[PDB]
């Protein structure tokens, strides 16, 4: 005698925001009931990022694109950081009248913003529908895009941590090292371009390994 029901009411489709690479990031997915809240923490792609912009998403799709357009905003004024250390949370809000209310909050500066996202904005029931069964249909060329996205997004960021350590280290990296890093960084940058999310693989863990010398001279 101590059950908990589920509500009636639920999201069409998923809602998320757009992330790195074109993707749409989950929130809040498909039938969840309302109303919820959801939030989570992002970071920038940049050093010393100073603005993130927040687009809403809804649909079943990964690649952003692919996906309805809700509504987009800006957070500005975040501090100077290294890339990958601001924390945006960003949530969103339904109420039991099914109006989703975004909003944004820089946790360093305490900067909020926010916007509330019209009906009118979102798919109306034949696109919902048509969007269930693209999303099905492709399902697998999206997964395969999610994960060379994922991957590309990595070995971007590896290239940019170890050209930061081989410019801190200066002179104190032998010219011969440096020249063996600068190799694989521009193969793991071909790399990076092309399909092949194992090949990507394969030469950030060949940048790793030449990038020994930089731990050497820790």
């Amino acid at each position: 005698g101590r059950h908990m029901v589920l509500l009636l009411d639920v999201t069409p489709l998923s809602l998320g925001i757009e992330t790195m690479g074109g993707v749409m990031t989950t929130l809040i997915a498909k039938n969840t009931t309302i109303p919820t809240k959801h939030s989570q923490v992002f970071s920038t792609a940049e050093d010393n990022q100073s603005a993130v912009t927040i687009h809403v998403l809804q649909g079943e799709r990964k690649r952003a694109a692919d996906n309805k357009s809700l509504g987009q905003f800006n957070l500005d004024g975040i501090n100077p950081a290294p890339r990958g250390m601001p924390q945006i949370e960003v949530t969103f809000d339904i109420d039991a009248d099914g109006i989703l209310h975004v909003s944004a909050k820089d946790k360093n500066s305490g900067k909020e913003q926010k916007i509330t996202i019209k009906a009118s904005s979102g798919l109306n029931e034949d696109e919902i529908q048509k969007m269930v069964r693209d999303a099905e249909a492709n399902a697998e060329a999206d997964r395969k895009f999610e994960e060379l996205v994922q991957t590309r997004n990595q070995g971007d960021h590896l290239l940019h941590s170890t050209r930061k350590q081989v410019e801190e280290a200066g002179d104190k990296l032998p010219a011969d090292d440096k020249t063996a890093i600068e190799s694989a960084l521009t193969a793991l940058e071909t790399a990076l371009k092309g399909e092949d999310k194992a090949a990507i693989e394969a030469k950030m863990q060949e940048l790793a390994q030449v990038s020994q010398k930089l731990m050497e001279i820790a």
